C-alpha cells in the first residue's frame, strides 16, 4: 500500500469512517480518518483556495481553506513528516465521487518544498491538454479551459459519481534528507467544487505519497483516492 | 517603547534575568524573557546559519540555527503574532557585547514576508561599505569583506565591549493584514560569532519590531539590541 | 536633475517631442525620446500587464505589455545599464495626466533585482489605503479597493487633468555592482488604463530614478513623471 | 535525432568542426557549430560559474562564466526558442572527454522557467546517491559528495578519456507556449573542471532538448554528448 499525508477538503460527511457530523478540512497521515479535522463550509460554486504549509522545524501541518468573501477553515497537526514518509515522494490533487457527486476542478496548484539549499518549486496557473509535468491517473483531465478537473465530467459540465482522479507533479520530491537542517513543502491550489446534487461529495485533497502511488482500487466516494479502505 | 518580536542566539547566561543556565536560542516576544528557549551549543569561530520560521495558519513561530558539522538549537512557540506585532514592522538583526565580548558577524541575511499575494523577499548574501537598503544602528557597519559586523571590531580582530549595533531591512514590512489567509515569513542568516574572552557574550537576535524601533539606551548587554529592560 | 530609466506605456502621441504617431510602448533613458518605441494600441478600460525584464549579460532591455486578448506590444533596448544608473536607485511607476486624460490604476506590482546572490523582490497584488514600503508622489494614492491610483480621479470615476503621480518601493535597490556577475531585474505590473477623453493621455512608466529623485515640476503631460523636459 | 540548444563551456578547440582557436564559451543552436562563441580562460582546478539566461521578449539567449577572482567570459545570441525547441523539453547538463579529459564536476545547478504564470523552478546544491529527479545517462553519476561527476571519475579522482554523461531535471519543462506573454528560462550551474592532461577536454554543456532525449552513440570528445556529429 501507497504511504499518504494528504489534506483533505471533505465535502461530504461520512461519519461511519471518522468524519465529523460537516464538511470538513483535514489533516490525513497514511489514514482516511483524519488526524485533525475541522468544520468547514464549502461554498458551492465559488471558487475556493488551499494552502498547506510544514516544515521541519515547527513540525506543524497546516491547512487553510478560504473563499474569497473570507470564510475559513484551519487545520493543524503536530505531526514529524520524516517519520511517516520517504525521503522521496510525489506530490499531488486527488479528487473523487461516490453516489454524491460534485466537480473536483483545480483552477491552480503551486507547490514549493525545500532542503536548508535544493528546492523544487511549481506553480500551474493553468493547466494544457497534454500536461507533460503531471502525470495524470484514474478520471483525471486537463485542458483546454485551463483547468484540471480531477473527476469526470459530462459534456455539458456535469459531475459524475463513482470517479476518482489525480494529478501528481512528474519529478519525485526531495521531501526531507537527514541532514538538513530545514525541511519545508507548502502547497497552494485553488478548486471549484459545483455541485447540484442533495449533497456534494467526496471532496478534494492535496496529498504526499511514495513516488510510484497510484489510486487505489475503488477509492472512490469517501476513500478520496488516496486509501485502499477506511482503517 | 519598541514592539519586539525576536528570536535569540543567546551566547551568555543572564541566569538572573530569565537566560537558562548554558547559551540559548529563544524566542522572546515583547519581553527579553524569552518565552521559550532550547539549549544552544554555540560553536566558537563557527559559521552557522539561523532559520526563523512563521505563518499564521500553525501560528508556531519556530527557529533552528545549526553549524556545518550539524549541531542543530530548535525552539518552537504557539504565538499569534497578529496580537502582538502592528501591521508594519522593520525586520532586522540585533547584536550586543557587555562585560564579555564576541565578533558578532553576519555573513548573509534573507527574509521572506508574504501574505495571501504581497510579499517582499531580500537576501543579502555580501553586505557592501555602503549599504542603502540596511538601516545601520548602534556600532553595527558593513563591508567590504561582505560582512555585516552588528558590533564593534577595533583594527586588529577583536570584538569590543559594550557594544551594541542593528541592521534593519530600509523597506517597512507587512507582516500582516487581517484578511489575508496567510501571513507568513521566514527569515535566514548566517552568522560568524567569535570570542577569545572567558565566556563569550551576549549574542544575535533575529526581530521585527515597529517601523521606526531604535537601539534601546544601554541595552547593550543582556538585552541584545532589543529591550530597554528586563521585564 | 534624476538620472532616469523607464518604460513607457505612452498613451498620447506628442508627435513634436518624439512620439510616433501612434500610442507606444517606449524604452527612455535619460530622456522621454524613447530610444526606441512599439506601437501598442491601447484597449480602453481594459486590464493589461507590462513586463521589464534587463539582465548585465544581454546588456538589453525589453518590455511587452499585453491584454487578456492577446495584443502584444514589444520593445527592446540594447544599453549597459551600469553606464546609465547609479548604484542605488529606487525603482517605481510613473503616470500623468494632461489637456487630456485616463485612469492611471495600477492594480499589481512586482519587482525582482538580483545580483549574483544578493536580492529584492516585492509583489503588490494588493495596495493598502495605507501602504508603508510605497513612497508615494504627486498625485498618486493607494487603496481600499486594492489598487494604486497614480493619477487623481474624482469622487465619481473620473480620471482628472493635468495630474501626475508616482509610487516608488521604498528600500533603494541594488541594480548593479561591478563585482557581479549577473545583474538582473524584471518588474511586472497591470494597469486598468481607462478614458471617456477625445483621445486618452499620457499613460504609465516603469522607472528607475536615484534613490531621491522625485517629481520635476510641470512634468505633468507628455513627461508622464519622469523628465523636467523633453531634451 | 534530439532537437538542442546547448550553452558549452568548451575546454579543448576542435578548429577543424567550427571551434575558434581557444577554449570558448559557445552557444549551441542545433548543431555543435556554436552559433556565436567567446574567448573563455578555463581556469584549471578553479571552481567556475555559469550563468544561462534567456527570455521570449528579448529574444537573446545569454551566458556568463566566471570564476572567484572574476575573469568572466559573455556569449550571448540572439534567436527565437520558440522556432527551434518543442514546447516540451528536459532540460541538463552534458559533458564528454575525449583523447584529452578534466573532470566535468558540477558542484551546483538552479534553473527557472516561467511562463507568464507557470514556472518550474530547480535548485541542486547539492546532489544525492539516488538522485531522483535526476534522469542520469552514460557515464554520470551523483553521490556522496553532494557533487554529480558528469563523466567518469577513477577511484583516486582521476578523469577518463571518452566519458561522456548528461543529467536531465526530470519533469519535461514547459518551455514556451504560444499564448504566453513571457517566457523566459535561467539556468546556473558551479562546475570544477580539473585536468591534468596536456590538455582539458572537452567542456561541459547546460542543454536544452526534446524530453525523451539521450546522449547520441559515440558523441564523447568534441560533441559534448549533444550531437551525433559535428555537422
Ligand atoms: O545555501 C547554500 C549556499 C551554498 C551552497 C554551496 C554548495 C557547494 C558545494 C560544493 O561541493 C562546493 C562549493 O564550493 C559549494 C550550499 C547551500
Ligand atoms: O499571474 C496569474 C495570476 C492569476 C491567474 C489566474 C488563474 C485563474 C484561472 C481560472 O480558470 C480561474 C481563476 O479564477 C483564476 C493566472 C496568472
Ligand atoms: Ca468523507
Ligand atoms: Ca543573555
Ligand atoms: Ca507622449
Ligand atoms: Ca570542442
Ligand atoms: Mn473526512
Ligand atoms: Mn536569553
Ligand atoms: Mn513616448
Ligand atoms: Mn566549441
Amino acid at each position: 500500500a501507497d504511504t499518504i499525508v494528504a489534506v483533505e477538503l471533505d465535502t461530504y460527511p461520512n461519519t461511519d469512517i471518522g468524519d465529523p457530523s460537516y464538511p470538513h478540512i483535514g489533516i490525513d497521515i497514511k489514514s482516511v480518518r483524519s488526524k485533525k479535522t475541522a468544520k468547514w463550509n464549502m461554498q458551492n460554486g465559488k471558487v475556493g483556495t488551499a494552502h498547506i504549509i510544514y516544515n521541519s522545524v515547527g513540525k506543524r501541518l497546516s491547512a487553510v481553506v478560504s473563499y474569497p468573501n473570507g470564510d475559513s477553515a484551519t487545520v493543524s497537526y503536530d505531526v514529524d513528516l520524516d517519520n511517516v514518509l520517504p525521503e522521496w515522494v510525489r506530490v499531488g490533487l486527488s479528487a473523487s465521487t461516490g453516489l454524491y457527486k460534485e466537480t473536483n476542478t483545480i483552477l491552480s496548484w503551486s507547490f514549493t518544498s525545500k532542503l536548508k539549499t535544493n528546492a523544487l518549486h511549481f506553480v500551474f496557473n493553468q493547466f494544457s491538454k497534454d500536461q507533460k509535468d503531471l502525470i495524470l491517473q484514474g478520471d483525471a483531465t486537463t485542458g483546454t479551459d485551463g483547468n484540471l478537473e480531477l473527476t469526470r465530467v459530462s459534456s455539458n459540465g456535469s459531475p459524475q459519481g463513482s470517479s476518482v482522479g489525480r494529478a501528481l507533479f512528474y519529478a519525485p520530491v526531495h521531501i526531507w534528507e537527514s541532514s538538513a537542517v530545514v525541511a519545508s513543502f507548502d502547497a497552494t491550489f485553488t478548486f471549484l467544487i459545483k455541485s447540484s446534487d442533495s449533497h456534494p461529495a467526496d471532496g478534494i485533497a492535496f496529498f504526499i505519497s511514495n513516488i510510484d502511488s497510484s489510486i487505489p482500487s475503488g477509492s472512490t466516494g469517501r476513500l478520496l483516492g488516496l486509501f485502499p479502505d477506511a482503517n
